[PDB]
């Protein structure tokens, strides 16, 4: 069946409750102090993690060479405990999957798995307005309240979900490369 121990270990160890002047949001923690939230939350200067402020000491929302949103953002923030390392758990590449879960942390659902079955790399996507790259999709009618829940498969984190339109589901891949130590360049 579905990976639901996997799940359960990732959302146990490596989630927390997000909140933004957009609400609140699954928040996966990847590595150290980084983490991950879908760009439209509209991270700040600050963020409340589990009710508690916190400074946001880097946001980089992502996008791909054809400067188009990928609708994630990951941060960099002031906190004490680091995150476990799961970087190892991430995809290195683009793929379909099988048998999916979908798992979510806020306030109202403090945990919470979804099985949405299949997932495809759908591609390209007109989200709720902003065209978007690199979207996994399924076919579950996924709500308000979900946004940045974690998307798995045993042994996979592979994206965070980011939108819906009542029949389907939407989450931005998460990829290897994206959290790898890399070069020394200005970026904002
Ligand atoms: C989470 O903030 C929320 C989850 C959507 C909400 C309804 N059901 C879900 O799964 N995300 C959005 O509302 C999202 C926000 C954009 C700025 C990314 N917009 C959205 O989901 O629009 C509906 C839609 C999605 C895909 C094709 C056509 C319409």
């Amino acid at each position: 069946g579905p990976g639901f121990d996997f799940a359960q270990a990732i959302m146990k160890k490596n989630t927390v409750v997000a909140r933004t002047e957009k609400g609140e949001f699954t928040m996966l923690g990847v590595h150290d102090r980084v983490a991950v939230i879908p760009t439209h939350a509209s991270v700040g200067e600050t963020i409340y993690i589990n009710d508690v402020e916190t400074k946001v000491l880097d946001a980089c929302a992502l996008r791909d060479l054809t400067d188009t949103n990928l609708e994630i953002t990951i941060v960099k923030l002031d906190r004490n405990q680091k995150f476990r390392d799961i970087r190892h758990f991430l995809p290195r590449y683009e793929d379909d999957y099988n048998d999916a879960v979908l798992s979510v942390h806020t306030s109202k659902f403090p945990n919470m798995y979804i099985p949405v079955g299949q997932v495809t790399n759908y591609g390209f996507l007109n989200l709720g307005g902003t065209p978007t790259h690199r979207i996994l999709m399924y076919n579950f009618p996924t709500r308000a309240g979900q946004c940045g829940g974690v998307v798995t498969t045993t042994g996979k984190v592979i994206g965070i979900h980011v939108g819906g339109n009542g029949a389907q589901g939407f989450a931005a891949m998460l990829l290897h490369s994206y959290f790898t130590d890399t070069a020394k360049h200005h970026h904002h």
